[PDB]
């Protein structure tokens, strides 16, 4: 089925910036980890486990959440092993929104002004 993912990506703003996520259409029951998930290595990605708000559906299906996007984080996978600590000085931070597993919406790129 057509899910309904409606997020609200940091484009053109400074660090600190809280992320507006809204899932919906999702796994009922379901805990959605969210946070800052950016390019940390070739193919992998890194969420940061600091500012996270990790959401679990309601019984409508939808889960609603907000990070705060930092400059500099420490990356860490869905598994819960570290890769470093990702700086989007130079770089352009994304969002990350996934399962335990690693499924969800696709992930979005923001960028600083
Ligand atoms: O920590 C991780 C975060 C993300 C991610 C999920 C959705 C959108 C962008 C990034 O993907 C991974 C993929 C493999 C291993 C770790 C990760």
């Amino acid at each position: 089925a057509a899910p309904t993912a409606t997020v609200t990506p940091s484009s053109g703003l400074s660090d600190g910036t809280v992320v507006k996520v809204a899932g919906a259409g999702l796994q009922a029951g379901t805990a959605y980890d969210v946070g800052q998930c950016a390019w940390v290595d070739t193919g992998v990605l890194a969420c940061n486990p600091a500012d996270f708000s990790s959401v679990t559906a309601d019984a409508n299906g939808s889960a609603s959440t907000s990070l705060t996007v930092r400059r500099s984080f420490e990356g860490f996978l869905f598994d819960g092993t570290r890769w470093g600590t990702v700086d989007c000085t130079t770089a352009a931070c994304q969002v990350g929104l996934s399962d335990a597993a690693g499924n969800g919406p696709e992930g979005v790129a923001i960028s600083f002004n």
